């Protein structure tokens, strides 16, 4: 009962999340916040690099200049190109599966290609690979613009879409624009509390492994 399958791509296609949650946590614990990769996901999960900082400020008064927001955006870029690993379970899927598919996401275009080319997963996507920059300033989940854009260039209607996502914001994103939602807490970025987040945010359901999905899906279209 699916026509499509839209799926976001950091922490659900690459495992992207965890090597900002490294770059991120090491900048913190650096500058006087001491903090692990694992706890960036309890205390600061969806929230962007500039409204952790001025948390912990908030929180805290460490000391974080400006100059620490573009070391983060440019370390990460480096190691993404350099590290960037696909999701276990990916290519299980994919082989598997028998519904069309695309990939919408916050991520820039650029940084899309140079991640699924990487990961040698752009062929399996291109030319349906749609980033929320592309579409306007301030059009980025929770808004639904992106997940509408995608199933309009399917002429898919919104009821017969899922989607798989790793975010809560891209889970009202994707509810938003009247979709069904999968929740996926497989990334090496996980934390405890993710998958209730998921939940609460409105995932249908969870899984943590990506060879579930065609179980997943056929038993969600019942
Ligand atoms: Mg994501």
């Amino acid at each position: 009962g699916f026509d499509l399958i839209i799926f976001d791509c950091d922490g659900v296609l690459v495992d992207s999340e965890i090597i900002a949650a490294q770059v991120e946590s090491r900048l913190l614990t650096e500058a006087g916040y001491p903090i692990s990769v694992e706890e960036m996901g309890e205390r600061f999960a969806g929230m962007t690099w500039k409204n952790i900082l001025l948390q912990v400020e908030s929180e805290a008064s460490i000391p974080l200049s400006a100059s620490l927001l573009d070391k983060s955006e440019k370390l990460l870029d480096m190691r993404l190109e350099r590290d960037v690993k696909i999701i276990d379970g990916v290519k299980f899927a994919l082989s598997r599966l028998t519904t069309p598919r695309c990939i919408c996401s916050n991520s820039s275009s650029h940084r899309l290609d140079m991640m699924l080319t990487k990961v040698g997963l752009k062929p399996y996507f291109a030319p349906h690979i749609y980033s929320a920059k592309d579409l306007g300033a301030d059009r980025v989940k929770p808004k639904p613009d992106i997940f509408l854009h995608g199933a309009a260039q399917f002429g898919v209607s919104p009821d017969r879409v899922v989607v798989v996502e790793d975010s809560v914001h891209g889970i009202h994103g994707a509810r938003a624009a009247g979709m069904r939602v999968i929740g996926f807490t497989g990334a090496s970025h996980t934390y405890p509390s993710h998958a209730d987040r998921l939940t609460d945010a409105g995932a249908e359901t969870v899984i943590s492994r990506m060879q579930d999905l065609p179980a997943v899906i056929a038993a969600m279209a019942e």
